[PDB]
């Protein structure tokens, strides 16, 4: 079926502009549906996965740029205006930027950003503490069916648990799984090729820290980071996990609540 | 067992100064086995794999810098001196640059450099053809034990094919077959990181060149592109096959043959 598009319908039905979230590195968005319960009824809402997917024959995006121009003419078949809803997780953050760079340079309004505790990278000597980890994809995964992570992962098992808990996952099959191991070694080859264009909006970081005994200054900091890259306001919320457990009911939550507010 | 160690064993009997090959960016250098019967029977034969395989607990490296200290330690506990004779195909060979500028700024004779059909990279907008392919890297693991390829292709079969062909790769579980899509996907964001420094030493390119209307100095010309990293002579030669493919018997017969020449 349509389990691997590009454009995920996670919810068409709403008055309000509705809002994009990109796949993580990974390239799945359906772990974005954790939101639906939190943000408004009357918000539709988009997954945007990568390509590679429902097509393994295609020649993936070779710049970040070209991935959020894709998603940008997609998002804009659903919305042809309006302020544009921007959500992103890891390599997906470092989509919207491009994606939210490409619409205000063409008059396009930009709304509400909101990356999921994604950081720049130096593109000199690329730091494996942000770049994106197959483990922490593949806990992504585990967690969209909420295994129980108190249990080193691999793809076969991945399969499984997902092709059972959710039968629209069902026939996902030894090429598929390749692909989605494809499609993450592409997104890594993007980090540290990405150069974000300055961007004037304001933005929202969900710092994922796990450790209460870490100071709130060191929480702003980080969140400054971005910058070089904004020009608008810089605000940030954490929530306390992990980074591959932002989509867990609890963080879901207090994040999906957090992007309701704004939308009111 | 010794399947998927760094320090590939392919054969330790031979008076003569060894040849170590670093794999490709699929990281295993069982592949290079087909060269043994066309490299001197007295030349010691070592494949050097990713870590990251025979253990998939381990921290992989960051830097082909770092990865090609991890290998020069490996090859120099088997010769401690002599000319150290360096084999590599795609990123291998930006590996066995590296190693090759690490022993000649420690005075360590430098011998032979072999590069398989890779050439140097643009970091700032990274060309696909000369970035790794994960199908390239499957069809290097299914000729290794020979597949007719006149049959897109999936970690899952290919690893059947290599646990039926080779015994050796039997217990060749669905946890290394992630490691190796994790060691794959590292390669990528390997290259593109990586600013080979200059080499004052010969080396040897084998240019994969399927079509022969292709003109010789279009040949001479891809070659050069390796100037600014060797100011010692840059030779070359071509076999008749694209770039997966160039350990099958007939170049591996060419290829094999044309080392023996040079080391005796």
């Amino acid at each position: 079926g349509d389990t691997l598009d590009v454009l995920l319908p996670l919810r068409t039905t709403g008055e309000k502009a509705p809002l994009f979230c990109v796949h993580p590195a990974g390239g799945l968005s359906w772990v974005y549906s954790g939101l639906m319960q939190h943000i408004g009824a009357d918000r539709p809402l988009y997954g945007l996965q990568a390509r590679g997917l429902a097509d393994p024959s295609a020649t993936l995006p070779s710049s970040i740029e070209e991935m959020a121009a894709d998603y940008v003419t997609q998002i804009r078949g659903v919305q042809p205006s309006g302020p544009y809803h921007l959500l992103g997780w890891a390599l997906g953050s470092l989509v919207i930027h491009a994606m939210a760079t490409q619409l205000r340079a063409e008059g396009e309004e930009v709304g509400l950003l909101v990356n999921l505790d994604q950081y720049p990278i130096d593109r000199s000597r690329p730091a494996p503490e942000s770049q994106p980890d197959q483990q922490d994809a593949l806990r992504i995964m585990l967690d969209f069916v909420g295994y129980d992570m108190d249990s080193p992962l691999d793809y076969a098992m991945v399969a499984d648990v997902l092709r059972e808990r959710q039968s629209v996952f069902a026939n996902l099959d030894e090429t598929a799984i390749t692909a989605l191991a494809n499609v993450f070694a592409n997104s890594r080859s993007l980090f540290g090729s990405f150069a974000p264009q300055p961007l004037d909006s304001d933005v929202l970081v969900i710092v994922a820290e796990p450790d209460e005994t870490v100071p709130a200054a060191e929480l702003a900091a980080r969140v400054e980071q971005w910058r070089p890259f904004v020009t608008g306001k810089i605000e940030y919320q954490t929530v306390r996990c992990s980074h591959p457990h932002m989509m867990q009911p609890e963080p879901a939550a207090e994040i999906g609540r957090l992007i309701a507010e704004k939308l009111g």
